[PDB]
């Protein structure tokens, strides 16, 4: 089997993106953050607290005839930014983009943090890491692609998404049209849980490559690219007027400016974000101070390729027996 689903920027600057999920019979179609760094999927639900619901779509597993309470378990999560949900736990028939899965934990949220409610435009999370990461208890829960691998033509999905405009998921296949060139394919460590993997380098803009290892974890539910500070160092220092504002919480540049390109190596293979994707915006409307989309992870504990460098790429989540990861420019 296989699936194709397109995600859709939820907003003009990319902070998220979103793709139709199918719950339950009849369906319920919500909108889920597809998240290759954490390895629940939750939803905003019949369940969660009322004044925590402001806008999402809910799914009610009372209407679904194929819903089943998972008897005793619970979960809760904290994510790297702070946010966090809770509550309990259905098994019910989850599909995307036509690949159906029967008996996937459908987490229901009874509380979320304010982060989540604040965004109306994301119904839930559907997990992508591995499925030592998934926080249901007492007995852990498999993601989605972990119960479909078996089934898929190919034990793989990729990620294609969009610059300001929408891109797509699929599963057990790779499209030979949607990348040029070949892909690379780089080792994965699962140790953390993670699509952990090594960099072999970077450049700024149209300057010489400096050959050097960065670590770190491929996570199409974080916005920005988290990089070491010497690196985040060099390429704002390219930026005419950009710093790091301790105020805002990270670089910031004129908006007046035009950005610089950043590439980073995959083995011997080369990805180039272009600077426009580096433009986060205003830091508050009206303002002429820009946010920038490359920051410093040195308060994270590791270094996250999250959207601004997938987005560059069309990118191979390879789940054989020994995972790998793959990137082609597009």
């Amino acid at each position: 089997s296989t699936g194709s689903a397109t995600t859709t920027p939820i907003d003009s600057l990319d902070d998220a993106y979103i793709t139709p999920v199918q719950i339950g019979t009849p369906a319920q179609t919500l909108n889920l953050d597809f998240d290759t760094g954490s390895s629940d999927l939750w939803v905003f639900s019949s369940e969660t607290t009322a004044s925590e619901v402001d806008g999402q779509t809910i799914y009610t597993p009372s209407k679904s005839t194929t819903a089943k309470l998972l008897s005793g378990a619970t979960w809760s999560i904290s994510y790297g930014d702070g946010s966090s949900s809770s509550g309990d736990v259905y098994t019910d028939t989850v599909s995307v983009g036509g690949l159906t899965v029967t008996g996937q934990a459908v987490e229901s949220a009874k509380k979320v943090s304010s982060s989540f409610t604040e965004d109306s435009t994301i119904d839930g999370l559907l997990g992508l890491a591995f499925s030592t990461l998934n926080t249901v208890s007492p007995t852990q829960q498999k993601t989605f692609f972990d119960n479909a691998k078996a089934s898929l033509d190919s034990p793989v999905f990729t990620a294609d998404l969009g610059y300001h405009a929408p891109g797509t998921y699929n599963f057990g296949f790779i499209d030979t049209t949607a990348y040029t060139g070949s892909i690379t394919y780089t080792a994965v460590s699962t140790k953390q849980g993670f699509w952990e993997w090594t960099s072999t380098g970077y450049a700024v803009g149209s300057g010489t490559f400096k050959s050097t290892s960065i670590d770190g974890i491929a996570d199409t539910g974080t916005t920005l690219l988290y990089l070491p500070a010497t690196v985040v160092s060099a390429y704002w220092a390219q930026v005419s007027g950009a710093k790091s504002s301790s105020s805002v919480g990270g670089y910031v540049f004129p908006c007046s400016a035009t950005l610089p390109s950043f590439t980073f190596g995959v083995g011997s293979a080369r990805i180039v974000i272009p600077g426009d994707y580096i433009d986060f915006g205003p830091i508050s409307t009206g303002s002429s101070s820009c946010f920038g989309g490359i920051q410093s992870s040195a308060g994270i504990g590791i270094n996250i390729f999250g959207d601004v460098a997938l987005k560059a790429a069309f990118v191979v989540f390879n789940g054989a027996t020994t995972p790998t990861l793959g990137f082609a420019s597009k």
